[PDB]
């Protein structure tokens, strides 16, 4: 509350450890679904049913103009990637397989990086 803080944690390499992830997630071999955004006129379905587009080309440009206030914001886009892969590909899919795995990469690296 007001004059009553819990201890101030360190925020300063936020900024570099959430792109070096990004780097990370971009050069991975199942990373090409989700690398630039989906193309909404060649893709029927995809601009009605997915009402938040997101794609690692995005975060990357809203990462590096200084759109994300934290790194919770930044954990949501990308997790948005992957839930939007999941409400649009079956499981039993290479694009849908892609992105259980690249969500568990992230997960990891997440964790171990900040957890």
């Amino acid at each position: 509350s007001m004059s009553v803080k819990k201890p101030k944690r360190d925020d300063s390499k936020d900024l570099a450890l959430c792109s070096m992830i990004l780097t990370e997630m971009e050069t991975h071999e199942d990373a090409w679904p989700f690398l630039l955004p989906v193309n909404l006129k060649l893709v029927p379905g995809y601009k009605k049913v997915i009402k938040k587009p997101m794609d690692f080309s995005t975060i990357r440009e809203k990462l590096s103009s200084g759109q994300y206030p934290n790194l919770e914001t930044f954990a949501l886009d990308v997790r948005l990637v992957f839930d939007n892969c999941e409400t649009f590909n079956e499981d039993d899919s290479d694009i849908g397989r892609a992105g259980h795995n690249m969500r568990k990469y992230f997960e990891k690296k997440w964790t171990d990086t900040f957890k």
